């Protein structure tokens, strides 16, 4: 199992510093972290049809952190050198793309088992339920579910930020222009994460593919938030959504 080459260390040290740089982690969320009242996205009446609909005051909150997490998603990608020199219309693509993908993956490493929360943009602890009444609806519990999944693969900066590399670079979004420049950086990407894979040498059997599998979750998670955003459309009010999440999702 080949360990990565120097070039391969080169490129590991730039997503990885670049990630970090744009995760807000100067301080452990565990400790930053302030937990959304339970009041919010509770639900009044326990025997009202839920159906689709949304708790316009957790949106509120989420509408309100939204916008700084998608712009580390855009700061990171704007720190590797492979994506900076792709046209202006194959950044965009790629980065509506990839953005809920990367900010679910960023919220389910940062899964609590202990209070059952996802912390978001570093310091928003919500459970379940208030992501879920908040907008997301099922999509809240798939990025649970991952996050409940990921505790076990103890995913460094590296692992996490080759992750996001991974979903940034996917060739099959629709429009792309360089589609081979594209799926070339992403074959870079993934084999040096395999190669780090064998170099960190993890005590479980085929853990490159089932952390193959775990991408593959993040792709279904962003495509399922994209008919979620049409929904949120029509049940919030167009002045609760932020320039930048329109922009991003639409
Ligand atoms: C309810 C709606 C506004 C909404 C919330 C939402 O929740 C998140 C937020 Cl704010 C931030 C992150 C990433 C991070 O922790 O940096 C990750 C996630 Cl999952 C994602 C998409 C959405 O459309």
């Amino acid at each position: 199992k080949p360990e990565p080459t120097d070039e391969e260390w080169e490129l590991i040290k730039t997503v990885t510093e670049a990630h970090v740089a744009t995760n807000a982690q100067g301080s452990h969320w565990k400790q930053k972290r302030k937990f959304l009242p339970e009041d919010i996205g509770q639900a009044p009446i326990v025997n009202a049809p839920e159906g689709g609909k949304v708790d316009l005051e957790a949106f509120s909150h989420f509408t309100k952190i939204i916008t700084p997490a998608i712009t580390r998603v855009v700061d990171f990608a704007k720190k590797l050198p492979m994506f900076c020199e792709l046209p202006c219309e194959d950044q965009i693509i790629l980065l509506k793309g990839c953005c809920m993908e990367i900010m679910s993956l960023r919220a389910a490493v940062r899964y609590d088992p202990e209070s059952e929360t996802l912390t978001l943009n570093g310091e928003m602890a919500v459970t379940r339920g208030q992501l879920k009444n908040g907008g997301l609806g099922v999509v809240s519990d798939a990025i649970f579910d991952l996050g409940m999944s990921l505790s076990s693969f103890n995913l460094d900066d590296t692992e996490v930020a080759l992750l996001q590399a991974v979903l940034l670079m996917s060739s099959d979004r629709p429009g792309l222009a360089c589609v081979e420049r594209i799926e070339k950086y992403q074959d870079s990407f993934l084999l040096a994460f395999e190669h780090y894979i064998n170099y960190r040498k993890h005590h479980v059997t085929h853990f490159w593919p089932k952390l193959l599998m775990k991408v593959t979750d993040l792709r279904m998670i962003g495509a399922c938030h994209a008919s979620r955003f049409l929904h949120m459309k029509v049940e919030c009010p167009t002045e609760l959504f932020p320039p930048l999440f329109l922009e991003v999702f639409e």
